[PDB]
RNA sequence: AGACUAA
């Protein structure tokens, strides 16, 4: 037993069960992270058994650093500096890390017990992790343990929560407002805005911090600087993007949720490609998550969930389950076995089995296209696939006419690193790497040859 | 779009 706040001092024995898979789906701020993994870790410990704990992003790790503070872990992300002694068996790592890990050169190490957290987590690497260490505990080589209060198959946007929530559908700006939306700024408590975008993210914040509002901003890039601020420090508004969809404790009294997102779909009508769709109404389980950033206090009984719209089931569409699969079609176990997907995401999409296995030189490129050139997982694919090298700019440029890339209604010009101006024409068009001004600027520079 | 940055 324990008390709330403190671990359980009873963990059970089935568990560690070599091929057992167990799924702990207790509802937000049930204590998963907090109270229950650092029993499991304890437990791990006195078992001797080598085990790897995944955090989605860095805001979970952080929270789970704070809860197994203490412990001899081995931290592979930049959310948590740390004394690695090298002799830790446990090790802790983002979910996309792992992946990168099991896709590149170096081993990974033979874990005895995987631990989870956020095992809903639709990010490619996520989905392709999972199918990995669903593999290893079949193959009875591993346990594992996934996390998750929306578990594949959640419908319900408004599970149990620690706290009475109190939710309003409200139509909440997308944008830059001058009147209308008083109700936004005469709230009293703290507030947790989730945004579709950095640049969304921008406009809203510049516009409470004209109100007098003291904003919090946080992303991938705000992070490291911003987290702690969100913690240490008291605050009016956090407008923050999907990085603290899962896991954090901001101590906040309202979400607004506008519960819409931008989603890269893959088009077959003609000449395969990638589109940035929506604005489209996010999952369930998002909308789960993000409404479980609040009532996460008993103490606090008036706990505000401000949302507009409803959220959509369906996300077939989405690139993500082809990602998923073109990654781990390229990972293998140490017996030369390929996993599968993990059981409730198989059939997402209707995809051969190894119809994304590349050959020897094509595999190394794949990664290095992810990892070095920052391109997505479709794209590295298409490149890799077609026998060119990480180096080999020529496709960039090789493209049809209707592949000419505009940019302020002018098309874009590269000057190579041999001082030749071509065309910017891509053979393979993936809107992530030309919609957003400042991945455009990105992805011109990795066809001029400078990354 | 968002997330990841390890060995
Ligand atoms: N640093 C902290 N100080 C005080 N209370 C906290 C802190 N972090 C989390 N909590 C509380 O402890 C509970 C468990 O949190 P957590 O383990 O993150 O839940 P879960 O991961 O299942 O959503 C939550 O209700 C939260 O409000
Ligand atoms: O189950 V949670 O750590 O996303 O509140
Ligand atoms: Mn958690």
């Amino acid at each position: 037993g324990s008390a709330m706040g403190e671990p359980d001092y009873e963990v059970d024995e089935d568990i560690f069960r070599k091929k057992r898979l167990t799924i702990m789906d207790l509802h937000p701020g049930a204590g998963k992270t907090k109270r229950i993994l650092p029993s499991i870790v304890r437990e791990a410990l006195k078992r001797r058994l080598r085990t790897l704990i995944l955090a989605p992003t860095r805001v979970v790790a952080a929270e789970m650093e704070e809860a197994l503070r203490g412990l001899p872990i081995r931290y592979q992300t930049p959310a948590v500096k740390s004394d690695h002694t090298g002799r830790e068996i446990v090790d802790l790592m983002c979910h996309a890390t792992f992946t990168t890990r099991l896709l590149s050169s170096t081993r990974v190490p033979n874990y005895n017990l995987i631990v989870m957290d956020e095992a809903h987590f639709t990010d490619p690497c996520s989905v392709a992790a999972r199918g990995y260490i669903s593999t290893r505990v079949e193959m009875g080589e591993a346990a594992a343990i996934f996390m998750t209060a929306t578990p594949p198959g959640s419908i319900d946007p408004f599970p149990q929560s620690n706290s009475p929530i109190e939710d309003i559908e409200r139509e909440i700006p997308e944008r830059s407002w001058n009147t209308g939306f008083d109700w936004i700024t005469d709230y009293q408590g703290k507030t947790v805005w989730f945004v579709p975008s950095i640049k969304a993210g921008n406009d809203i914040a510049n516009c409470l911090r004209k109100s007098g509002k003291r904003v919090i901003q946080l992303s991938r890039k705000t992070f490291d600087t911003e987290y702690p601020k969100t913690k240490l420090t008291d605050w009016d508004f956090v407008v923050t993007t999907d990085i603290s969809e899962m896991g954090a404790n901001f101590r906040a009294g309202r979400v607004i949720d506008p519960r819409r997102c931008l989603k890269p779909v893959i088009l077959t009508d003609g000449p395969e490609r990638v589109i940035l769709a929506g604005p489209i109404p996010v999952t369930p389980a998002s909308a789960a998550q993000r409404r479980g950033r609040i009532g996460r206090n008993p103490a606090q009984e008036d706990d505000q969930y401000v949302f507009s719209g409803d959220p959509l089931k369906n996300d077939e569409d989405h690139a993500h389950w082809t990602e998923a699969k073109m990654l781990l079609d390229n990972i293998y176990t140490p017996e030369g076995i390929i996993p599968t997907l993990f059981g409730p995401e198989r059939e997402k999409t209707q995809a051969i089995d190894g119809e994304f296995r590349l050959r020897g030189e094509q595999r190394k490129t794949f990664v290095e296209l992810m990892r070095r050139g920052d391109l997505p997982v479709w794209l590295s694919y298409k490149v890799a696939s077609a026998g060119i090298s990480y180096k080999d700019r020529e496709w960039c440029f090789t493209g049809e006419r209707n592949n000419q890339i505009l940019e302020e209604n002018m098309e874009v010009e590269i000057w190579t690193r041999e001082g030749e101006k071509k065309k910017l024409r891509p053979k393979w068009l993936d809107a992530r790497v030309y919609a957003d001004p400042m991945a455009l600027k990105d992805f011109k520079e990795f066809a001029s040859g400078r990354k």
